[PDB]
This record gives structure tokens, sequence and C-alpha cells, in this order.
């Protein structure tokens, strides 16, 4: 019987009580990154990140920070590697940057073969140690010729350009990349890039955020995950019928978080917190598992919500091998209104929901996740339970899936100096409480989960945070971005993978 | 009878013996600027110049030094308008970044009024200080969105969406701006950004650099120098016909240079000085003002030079009421091969000519123009009587032209600290020298120039070097970029404006 901790202080760090032969021999476990977030600019075309934190430097981060050369993964792509060896790491996931293989954005413009190149000697060093490649065509950056052209994943247009990118990739690949994630975490753009304008490309409606050069928070959240999930089903087709010779799988990669009750004994709290689910989870899960979105969307989105034809409903339904989760926190829900004639609706509305980390009774959900040092009210608090309760219903509400963890991962703050960034303790007991939990919810509710990859190899420009905070395993100092040393985390996860 | 100084020391700093007042009453004085290079990326799209410094990092610069922020004239521009009223300027000429009124590049995807807001605020500023405005439509900064779709100016998609954009600014901006210029040296882009690739986009033949993502410097500078033309010509034939009644004037910019043989007795160094005017000046001015390229052109270059129709020749021909005319060095000439077979053929061999600053006898032709530190055989000097050569031959050759002097100026090496930096006594003299032999053209050969206006008002990023050189006549901290403190040349051009 297995018992995890989900409070401090946390004991998960002995590798005596806790390491990988803890798992089933078969299990992966490794690392993530992104390709914004590591690579630089050097030998690519702009995406819409260079766009968006050049033209919003103070929505790129507090420091104004941004990809430009970050930790120099271009140059220093060997390093990473070395990294991964250390660790005796056995996966990696990793994304390409559709810019760099495709700097004009349209396959039939050419490609870029020194991009290509890059790719190849990077897969090819990983699988030379033992390493097997997780890897996400598509982490939010987008070439920016595609959004001016036709505002991205707004139009129908993104899916065949994004076709023609995913078929580039399977082509130039896939001999030795067998596992292949689509889009990076479906509700993060739609409700972000389009919704509240944090992330690129920045739309909203007006009133919701006046620096938006254009958009409509209401409605755009719909129509761009409607082509979202149009656009990974056609790659997935594709993949699937013009590529099966290669052995390999793919899948979307959602955004998981577990949502409870603000009050659990109060029926509207707990109206709340299914609608959390259906309209976080079941938005996309709806339509990857049953080609259609959940009821409650229908109902409540109307005609805001678009329709998939029988064709695009059978080319969603079970458009996935696998499904990448994402893991790192959970949420009590609470009714809020749903102002759809207020000029500032966003579609994160729709869902009559309002999250926090603190209930009814004043207890805050478990340790501290992340700081805002502008209002502590707003501190992100974090859930090791809740990988196993998102885990557990992905099984029981979601058909019993194949399942990696493709992210999992804490920063730790940028204001710390070297010595303190390094003794990075609390991600140890992030990390471990987590996978304790992992393995508890493998063993008791027998969830196919076969691999966790943490956030994120090293330190790295975090979007909207520019480099005010580090979530490496391994450290990277901004004036000499050469190395990669493991952290205090970095070091206990090479115990915990070779006890 | 005026005497003007070719060599050092020279004495035209003193205001006793030069000064506005040996001009014209109404000859215009002021700076000049480029918006690349002063504004920062902040509220704008992304364009070749962006696109190519981040892509080929060690072209922008040594320092790698970019664009995205340099002095920050669009948060800081009050501060330019203030340098502009002490210097007493009765002139500063801008370019207006396309990205900045449309990010998207084409009209019709939406104009950002922000932006077009930030020119009117500058623009009615100006006015309320008494400087005229000279706009530049395009100092090269072309939308990346335009050079993904169709190459930018290597396709004739072009010439509608820079007449859209011009048309654009002529609506919001004409009733206040009354000269305008079109393209920044036309020269420059065809041979810098597609033949030897030292420029956005970046294109060559692959054995010139094989960096280049595509190219021919062979026929690529004739190309997108034909559209230049045909896209210069449409906008000004759209100002005269459809905004005529704004009482302004439009003109190309040209960079000039003189030419002088390289051995003075040599039949050969004669010729290639002659055939240099004809492919630098004439390759440009034999269209302006004659609807063809000149004769030598025609002949050397062959089925790479395009054709114009009838119709196009007509619309060329004459497309300018003045020209501004950048002046900076001259260069000596002597034969050279034009290999067209070879791989690494370039545009600019077409000319027969090798270029130097020290003629056969050993003589170098002027003052330290810039110094090359990776190799000092290959500084550059310059040569005060070349800009009244220049406008003199401009007078004879092409039909009496209005000129405004629209650049002239010379760096100082970013390694020199503040006090050094603002001592720029090098540039008192590079700008007096010119002066004097300005005046000098004027009074002598009646040369109908009406304004001069130096680079650079202020430190910025300077194309190709970064933040390592300084052609401000006011300092800029890149610490703290708020002001802009007049040096040793900027006290110096108030006291001559203002004696
Ligand atoms: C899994 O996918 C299944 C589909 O493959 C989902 O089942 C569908 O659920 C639909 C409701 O979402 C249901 O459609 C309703 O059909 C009513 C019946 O119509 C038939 O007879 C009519 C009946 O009187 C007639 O007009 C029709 O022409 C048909 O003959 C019907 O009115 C409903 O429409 C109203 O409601 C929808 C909002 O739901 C409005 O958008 C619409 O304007 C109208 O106001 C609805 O019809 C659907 O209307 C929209 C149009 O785009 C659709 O094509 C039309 O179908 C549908 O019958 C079933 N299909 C079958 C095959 O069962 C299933 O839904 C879950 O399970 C069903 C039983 C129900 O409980 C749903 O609430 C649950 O979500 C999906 N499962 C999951 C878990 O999501
Ligand atoms: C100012 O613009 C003026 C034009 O508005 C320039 O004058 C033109 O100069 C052209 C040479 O560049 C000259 O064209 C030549 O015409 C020859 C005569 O053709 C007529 O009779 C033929 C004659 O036997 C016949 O085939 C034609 O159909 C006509 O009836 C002719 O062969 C020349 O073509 C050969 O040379 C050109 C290269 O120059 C090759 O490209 C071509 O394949 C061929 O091998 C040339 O014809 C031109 O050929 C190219 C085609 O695209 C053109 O349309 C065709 O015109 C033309 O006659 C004159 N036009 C007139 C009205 O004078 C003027 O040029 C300068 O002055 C002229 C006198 C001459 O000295 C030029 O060298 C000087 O540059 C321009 N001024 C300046 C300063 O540039
Ligand atoms: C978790 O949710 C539960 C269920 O909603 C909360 O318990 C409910 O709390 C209500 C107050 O928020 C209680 O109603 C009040 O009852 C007294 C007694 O008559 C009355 O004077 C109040 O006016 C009020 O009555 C309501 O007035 C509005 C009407 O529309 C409604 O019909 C009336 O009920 C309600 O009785 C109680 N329900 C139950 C089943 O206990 C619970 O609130 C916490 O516990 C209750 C017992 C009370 O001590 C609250 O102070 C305390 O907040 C909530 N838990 C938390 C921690 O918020
Ligand atoms: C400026 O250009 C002028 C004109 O080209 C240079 O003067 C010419 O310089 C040539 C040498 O580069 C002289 O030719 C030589 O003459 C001696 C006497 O016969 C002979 O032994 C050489 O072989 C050579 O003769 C040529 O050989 C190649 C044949 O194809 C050609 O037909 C022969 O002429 C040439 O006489 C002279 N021309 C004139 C009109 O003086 C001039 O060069 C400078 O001055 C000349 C006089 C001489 O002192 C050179 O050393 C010196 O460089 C050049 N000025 C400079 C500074 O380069
Ligand atoms: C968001 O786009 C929606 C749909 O175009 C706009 O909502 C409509 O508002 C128009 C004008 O009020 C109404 O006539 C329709 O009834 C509304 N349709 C629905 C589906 O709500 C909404 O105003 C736009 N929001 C912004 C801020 O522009
Ligand atoms: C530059 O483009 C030109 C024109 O397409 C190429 O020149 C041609 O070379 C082809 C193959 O040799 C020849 O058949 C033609 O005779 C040439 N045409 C002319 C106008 O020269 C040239 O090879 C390309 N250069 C590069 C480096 O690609
Ligand atoms: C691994 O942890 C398990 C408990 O899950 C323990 O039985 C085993 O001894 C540990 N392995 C090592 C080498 O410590
Ligand atoms: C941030 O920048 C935008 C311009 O993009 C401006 O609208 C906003 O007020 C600035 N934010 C703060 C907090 O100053
Ligand atoms: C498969 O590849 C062929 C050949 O390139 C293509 O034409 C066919 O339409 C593709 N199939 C997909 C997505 O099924
Ligand atoms: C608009 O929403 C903001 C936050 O969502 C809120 O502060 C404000 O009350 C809302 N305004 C109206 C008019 O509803
Ligand atoms: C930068 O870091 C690398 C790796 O430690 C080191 O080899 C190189 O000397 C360092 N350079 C400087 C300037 O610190
Ligand atoms: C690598 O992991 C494998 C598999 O558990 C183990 O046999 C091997 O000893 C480990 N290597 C190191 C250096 O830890
Ligand atoms: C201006 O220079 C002229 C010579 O060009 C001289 O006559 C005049 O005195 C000078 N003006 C002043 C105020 O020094
Ligand atoms: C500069 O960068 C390019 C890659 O854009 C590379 O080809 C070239 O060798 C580098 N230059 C030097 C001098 O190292
Ligand atoms: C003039 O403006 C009209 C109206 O917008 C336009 O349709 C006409 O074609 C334009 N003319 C040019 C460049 O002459
Ligand atoms: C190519 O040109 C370079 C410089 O333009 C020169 O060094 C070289 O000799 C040329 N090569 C050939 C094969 O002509
Ligand atoms: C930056 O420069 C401006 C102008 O001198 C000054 O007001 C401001 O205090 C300076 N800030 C710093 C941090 O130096
Ligand atoms: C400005 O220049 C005008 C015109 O020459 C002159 O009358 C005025 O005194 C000058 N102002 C200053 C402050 O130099
Ligand atoms: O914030 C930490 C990380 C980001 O760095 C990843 O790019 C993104 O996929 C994500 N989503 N949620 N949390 N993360
Ligand atoms: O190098 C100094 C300046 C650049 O800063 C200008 O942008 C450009 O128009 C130019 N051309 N020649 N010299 N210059
Ligand atoms: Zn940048």
């Amino acid at each position: 019987e297995i018992t995890c901790q989900e409070n401090l202080p946390f004991t998960c760090g002995n590798t005596d009580a806790l390491n990988s032969s803890s798992f089933s021999s078969d299990f992966i476990f490794g690392v993530a990154s992104s390709a914004y977030q590591i690579e630089g600019t050097i030998g690519r075309g702009l995406n819409i990140w260079d766009g968006f934190t050049h033209r919003y430097p103070n929505k790129s981060g507090p420091d104004h920070g941004n990809g430009d050369t970050t930790c120099d993964s271009f140059s220093y792509w060997q390093k990473d590697i070395d990294v991964l060896d250390e660790l005796n790491a056995t996966g990696y996931r990793f994304s390409i940057a559709w810019s760099r293989i495709i700097p004009r954005g349209k396959r039939s413009r050419g490609v870029n073969e020194k991009g290509i190149d890059y790719y190849h000697g990077l897969i090819s060093g990983l699988i030379k140690k033992g390493i097997t490649p997780f890897v996400t065509l598509f982490h939010w950056d987008l070439p920016q010729t595609l959004q001016d052209e036709y505002e991205g994943f707004l139009d129908p247009q993104i899916i065949d350009d994004f076709k023609d990118y995913a078929d580039l990739c399977f082509e130039e690949f896939g001999d030795s990349v067998k596992y292949w994630l689509t889009i990076n975490q479906l509700y993060s753009v739609p409700t972000r890039g389009y919704g509240s304008a944090l992330d690129a490309p920045g739309r909203c409606s007006p009133t919701v955020d006046p620096s938006c050069y254009a958009g409509n928070s209401s409605t755009e959240p719909y129509i761009v995950a409607h082509h979202q999930l149009l656009a990974h089903a056609k790659v997935v087709d594709l993949y699937r019928k013009n590529y099966t010779h290669q052995g390999g799988k793919i899948g979307p990669t959602m955004i998981t978080r577990w949502f409870l009750p603000y009050n659990d004994t109060d029926r509207h709290s707990i109206a709340a917190t299914e609608r959390m689910k259906e309209f976080f989870l079941g938005w996309f899960m709806g339509p990857l598992t049953n080609g259609t979105y959940p009821q409650i969307m229908i109902d409540t989105v109307g005609e805001r919500l678009p329709s998939f034809s029988p064709e695009e409903s059978n080319l969603v339904k079970g458009s996935y091998d696998f499904l990448g989760l994402n893991y790192y926190f959970t949420q009590y829900a609470q009714p809020s209104p749903n102002p759809v004639n207020s000029t500032n609706h966003t579609a994160m509305m729709d869902a009559g929901a309002k999250l926090t980390y603190i209930n009814a009774s004043g207890h805050y959900i478990g340790p501290l996740f992340e700081k805002d040092k502008a209002d502590s009210t707003d501190n992100i608090y974090y859930y090791p339970k809740g990988i196993y309760s998102v885990m557990d219903y992905f099984k029981n509400k979601y058909y019993n899936p194949l399942i990696y963890v493709t992210e999992n991962g804490i920063s730790t703050p940028g204001d710390e100096n070297r010595n303190q960034s390094m003794l990075d303790y609390t991600r140890i007991d992030y990390l471990c409480s987590h996978l304790c939990f992992l393995n508890k919810v493998i063993k008791e509710k027998d969830v196919n989960v076969k691999g966790y990859l943490a956030w994120a190899l090293g330190d790295n420009y975090e979007f909207n945070k520019g480099f005010t905070v580090r979530f490496g395993l391994s450290y990277i100092d901004w004036n000499n971005v050469t190395d990669r040393d493991l952290k205090k985390s970095g070091q206990w996860y090479q115990s915990f993978i070779s006890p």
C-alpha cells in the first residue's frame, strides 16, 4: 500500500523510498523543453512569440525578456544532450520551431535545409545516448507570416499549412522519432492568446485589454480552439495514413488541472467544479473522444460554439494514439456570473466559475507554487494529489487512454542568487510529491501512464515571465549561457532515475 | 571667392567664417534619422531588419546589436524634438515604419491606429517648433510578412502594397507633411540586400555567402532595383494625381558618391570611373530622367537587365519633384574583370571597377572616415570636395534638379568613453568641411540645393555595426537612453545655425 504526502514537509526525496524502480521497467523518465524558450532566433525566421514579445514588451515578462538568445540551445544542443546523459534520462521532449524549418510558413515557399540539419543532429545525438525523443510539432511559435496573412489559427487556412509542415517533419525525422505531439496544451492559445491576450498573438476585446491590436475575447477562443482541433486531427490522419511504416505514435498535449469544490457541501460550488472539468478538459477531450463538444458548452456557448460537420467529427474523434498530459496544479471552483452581453466578456467566463487556491473555510490547497509579488492573494499553490485525480479521471471518463506526462515542474524566483538557485529543495519536493502520487495512481487505478517528463531541462525564457523565474533542473547563468549545471533537483532526479 | 579645405587641419568650425547666413535665407538646416534605427519594436509589427538581425546576428553588428530598443524614440520622441529645438533646426528627416502603421503589410488587413497617432504627435510637435518634416516612406524596414509572402521587392506584388501604404501616409499625414521621400538610397537594398547579403533581407548566391537563405547575386539586384523604380514611380504618380491639393513635393533618395580615377592619366582607370558613375548613379538616374537604363548597363548586363514597357518608362521618367541626395564619401576607380560565369558573380562586378581610397601613386583621398580594425587597408577615407563634384554633376547631367542633402555625417568608435565621444571634433571637421563645399557649389555652379540634413540626430542602431559606432550630433547612453545630449558637434551646429 502506497502512502503519499500532500503537505510539507515531504520525505519523498529519499531515493530509498521512491525511485524509478518503483515504476514499471519500461517507464520513461526525462525532461522537457520548447523551442522558443531555449533555442534563440539565430538561424530561423520570426514567429508570433518574437512578434508578441517585441510589440508588447511588458507582456513578455517584468524584465521585458524574450527568446532572442535565451540559453542558446541552437549552439549548445550538445550540452542539452549532456544533461540528459548525466541524468540517465530515457526521454526528452523538445519542440520543433516551425520558423526554423519553414521560415516562410507555407511549405511550398521552401524549406531551411540548415534548420532541418539542426534537428537531425539533435535527434541523432539523443538516440546515440539512448534517449527517446518526444517531439512537439507546435509549441505556440507560429511563423509571423501566417499570423499576418490570415491571423493564424483564427482562420481555417491554418489547417493545410500546419498539415504540410507536419508532413515535412514526418518525412524528415519520423524514421527516428516515434513519439509526436501535435499542439502543446490545446487550452492555452485560445484562452491566453485570443481571450486574455496574456500570450501571443495578443488578441482580445478592446475593453479586456486596450493594447490588443484586434480581437474578440468572447468568440475568438472558440474559433481558434476549433481550428486547433481540426488541424490536429488532419495531422493525426496524415500520420496514421501516410507514415504508418514508421511505427510511431502521435497525440495532442492537454494542460490538465484538477478541480475541487470551493465549498464541498455547497451544490452550487460542486456544480461549478463539474462545469470546470467540462469547460477546461472536455472542451478538447469531448471532441477527441466523441467528435462533439460537451453538452454544457453547447448549451452555454450557443451560437458562439462552432459545429463539426459529420466528416470533421469523424476526423477529430479518436485522433490520438496517446495523450500528452501536462499537469502543474489544481483549483477550487465556486460559482461566478457569465455576463455574455458585457463588452469585457471572455470565453473563460462561460464556465460560470471563479477559481481559487483557498477554499471557503480558508484552507490553502497545498504548498506554494508561485508567489505573485504584486498581489500575494493571487499566489498559486500546488496539490500533489491532483495528478492522481487527473489520471484517474482520464482513465474513467476518457476511455482508458495511453498517457505520457509531458510536463510537470515548478519555478523558483530569478531574484535568488546562484547558490540559492542551485539549492532548489522546493523543486525536489514538488517533483517527488507528484511522482509519488503518479506511482500510486498507476498501481491503484491501473492508469496506462508510460512516462514522465519534468519541466524543464534547464533554465530558459519562461512565457510571460522572461528570466524572472527559473524552471530548470539544471542552472544556466544568463551572463554566460554555455553550461547547464545540475541543481540539487537535477542531482536528486539523477539518483531517482538510477538509485 | 570661396576657398574650402580638403585636408586636415580644417578651420571651418569657426562660425565667424562659415555659418547658416553664408547660405540663402530660406535654406533648411537640420538632421536625419530612420525608424528602425531609433524607435524600437514596441508598438509595431516585425520587419525584415528585425528578421535579418535576429536570424543572422553576426551581420547585425560585431556586438550583435539590433533595433529592438535602441534609443527608444517610440517613448522619447519629444526628446528628439527637444534636440531639434535646441539646435534651432528648420528641418528634420525621419522615416515612417511601415510595420508600425500596417503591421500586416497589406493595407486591407487593417491599420494600427495607435501607430498612426504616434506619427501624428511627432509631426504636430515638429511643426509647433517650426521644424519642417522630411518624411521617408521606406527606410528599408519592410514588413516581414511581405518578404515571406513574396520575397518583398523581388516580386512585382510589392508595387501595389507599397502604393497602398504610401496612400495611407499621404491621407493621414500629408495635410502637414510637405516633403516626402519614397525609398531611401535606391542603390543599397539591391546590392547589399540581394547582392552581398550584408543587409536585410540577406539573399545572395550560395558561393557569395553560404549563410544566405536563397538568392542570386547576379540577377536579383537588377530585379529588385527595377521593382524599386516602379514602386517609387507608382507612388509619385499617386501623390501627384491624388494629393496635389496638399501642396507638397516628393522624390526618391539616392546614395551619391563621387568617383575619381585611381590613375588619372590611365585611360582604363578613367573609363572605369565613368562606368562607375553610370552603374552607381545612372542605374537609377537614367530611369528617373529618361525612362531607360544607361546604355553601358544595357550592353554589359544584357538579359539580366529588365526592360521597361512604354507605359512603365513613362511612369518612371520624371517621377520626382526633387531629389534627396545622401553623400558620405568618394572612391577611386580602376579596372576590374567582370566574370559573369563565375558562381560568385555579383551585379556589383558588372561595372568592371575596383574601388579604393588610395590612388596609384599612394595618395589617400582625404581624412579618415571609418577605421576597419579587422583590416586597416580597408579603412574608408572622406573627400569634402566630393559633395561639390556630385552636386555639379547632378545639375549638369540630370537636368538641374531641386536637391535636398538628406544625409551627410561620420561615425566615431563605440569603444570611446563618454567624454571622448562628446569631444567629437572629428565630426565638426567632417560636417563643416562638407558644408563649405556645399555653399561653394551653390554659389559657383548655381546648383538648386535648398537644404541640408546631417546624419544623425542622435546615436542609434547603425545598420551592420550595432552600437559599435556612433553617428549622432547628440549622445545617448545605452544604459539609460532617455537623454540626448548635444556633443561638441551638436553645439557647433547650433552656433552654425544661429551664429
Ligand atoms: C456524443 O456524440 C453524440 C452524437 O454523435 C451525442 O449525441 C447527440 O446529442 C445531441 C445533443 O447534443 C442530440 O441532438 C439533439 O437531437 C434532438 C433530436 O433530433 C432528432 O429528432 C429531432 C428531435 O425532435 C430533429 O429536429 C432532428 O433533425 C433529429 O431527427 C435535437 O433538437 C437537439 O437539437 C436542439 O439542441 C441542440 C443543442 O443540443 C441545438 O444546437 C439545436 O439547435 C436544437 O436547439 C439535438 O439536435 C442537434 O442539434 C444541433 C445540430 O447541429 C445537430 O446535428 C443535431 O443533432 C443527438 O440526437 C445525439 N445523437 C445521437 C446519435 O444520440 C452525444 O451526446 C450525449 O449523449 C446524448 C444522448 C445526449 O445526452 C447529449 O446531451 C450528451 O452530450 C455525445 N456524447 C457526449 C458525452 O458528449
Ligand atoms: C533615352 O531614352 C531613349 C529612348 O526613349 C534612348 O534612345 C533609344 O536608344 C536605344 C538604344 O538603347 C535605341 O534603340 C536601338 O534601336 C536600334 C534601331 O531600331 C529601330 O530600327 C531598328 C534599327 O535597325 C529595328 O529593329 C527597331 O525595331 C527600330 O525600328 C536597335 O537595334 C537597338 O537594339 C539592339 O540594341 C539593344 C541594346 O541597345 C538590344 O537590347 C536589342 O536586342 C538590340 O540588340 C536598339 O533597339 C532597342 O532594342 C531593345 C528594345 O527593348 C527597345 O525597345 C529597342 O528600342 C532607340 O532607337 C533610341 N530611341 C530613340 C527614340 O532615339 C536614349 O538612348 C541614348 O541616346 C540614343 C540615341 C543612343 O545613343 C543610346 O545609346 C543613348 O543611351 C536614352 N538616353 C540616355 C541618355 O540613356
Ligand atoms: C458551505 O456551503 C454551505 C451550504 O451553502 C454553507 O451553509 C449554509 O450557510 C448559509 C449562510 O451562508 C446558511 O443560511 C443562513 O442560515 C441562518 C439560519 O436561518 C440565517 O439567519 C441566514 O439568513 C441564512 O439563511 C439563508 O438566507 C438566504 C436564503 O436565500 C436561504 O434560503 C437561507 O438558507 C445555511 O443554513 C447553511 N446551510 C447548511 C446546510 O448548513 C456553509 O456555511 C457555513 O456553515 C453554515 C452552517 C454557517 O455557519 C455559515 O456561517 C458558514 O459560512 C458554507 N461553508 C463555508 C465555510 O462557507
Ligand atoms: C599611370 O598610368 C600610366 C599609363 O598607364 C602609367 O604609365 C605607364 O606605365 C607603364 C608601366 O606600368 C609604362 O610601360 C612600361 O614602359 C617601359 C619602357 O618601355 C617598359 O620596359 C615596360 O615593359 C612597360 O611597357 C609596357 O609593357 C606592356 C605593354 O603591353 C605596353 O605596350 C608597354 O607600354 C608606360 O610607358 C607608361 N605610360 C606612359 C604614357 O608613361 C603610370 O606608371 C607610372 O609612370 C610610368 C612612366 C612608370 O614610371 C611606371 O613605373 C609608374 O608606375 C601610372 N602611374 C602610376 C603611379 O601607377
Ligand atoms: C463579439 O463578436 C460577437 C459576435 O459577432 C458580438 O456579439 C454580437 O453582438 C452583436 C451586436 O450586439 C449582436 O447583434 C449579436 O446578438 C451578438 N451575437 C452573439 C453571438 O453574442 C460581440 O459584440 C463582439 N464583442 C466585441 C467586444 O466586439
Ligand atoms: C543566376 O540566375 C542566372 C539566370 O537564371 C543563372 O545564369 C544562367 O545560368 C544558366 C545555367 O548556366 C544559364 O543557362 C544561362 O545562360 C545563364 N543566364 C544568364 C542570363 O547568365 C545563374 O547561374 C544563377 N546564378 C546562381 C549562382 O544561381
Ligand atoms: C527503490 O524504492 C523501492 C520502493 O519503491 C525500494 O524497495 C528499493 O530498495 C529502492 N531502490 C534503491 C536502490 O534504493
Ligand atoms: C504596458 O504596455 C502597453 C502598451 O503595449 C500599455 O498599454 C500598458 O499600460 C503598459 N502597462 C503598464 C502596467 O504600464
Ligand atoms: C498522402 O500522401 C499522398 C502523396 O503525397 C497525398 O497526396 C495524400 O493525399 C496524402 N494523405 C493524407 C493526409 O491522407
Ligand atoms: C469587467 O470585468 C472586470 C474584470 O473581469 C470587472 O472588474 C468589471 O466589473 C467588469 N465591468 C462590467 C461593466 O461588468
Ligand atoms: C563561459 O562558460 C564556459 C563554460 O563554463 C567557459 O568555458 C567559458 O570560458 C566562459 N566564458 C566566460 C567569459 O566566462
Ligand atoms: C543507467 O540506467 C540503467 C537502467 O536502469 C542502469 O542499468 C545503468 O547502470 C545506469 N547508468 C548510470 C551511469 O547510472
Ligand atoms: C557668417 O559667416 C559670414 C561668412 O560666410 C560672415 O560674413 C558673418 O559675419 C558670419 N556671421 C556671424 C554672426 O558671425
Ligand atoms: C556568422 O554566422 C553565420 C551563420 O549565420 C556563419 O555562417 C558564419 O560563419 C559566422 N561568421 C563568422 C565570422 O564566424
Ligand atoms: C486615385 O484615388 C482614387 C480613389 O480612391 C483611385 O481609385 C484612383 O485609381 C487613384 N489614382 C492614382 C494612383 O492615380
Ligand atoms: C570569387 O570571388 C572572390 C571574391 O569576389 C575571390 O576571392 C575568388 O577569386 C573568386 N573565385 C573564382 C573561382 O573566381
Ligand atoms: C535616466 O536618465 C534620465 C535622464 O537623465 C534620468 O532622469 C533618470 O533618473 C535616469 N535613470 C537612471 C536609473 O539612471
Ligand atoms: C532662431 O533662428 C532664427 C532665424 O535665423 C533667429 O532669428 C532666432 O534668433 C534663433 N533663435 C535662437 C534661440 O537661436
Ligand atoms: O509555466 C511553466 C510551463 C511553460 O514554460 C511551458 O511552455 C508551458 O507548456 C506551460 N504551461 N503551464 N506551465 N508551463
Ligand atoms: O552609415 C551611416 C548611414 C546609415 O545609418 C543610414 O541608415 C543609411 O541611409 C546610410 N547610408 N550610408 N550611410 N548611412
Ligand atoms: Zn529582439
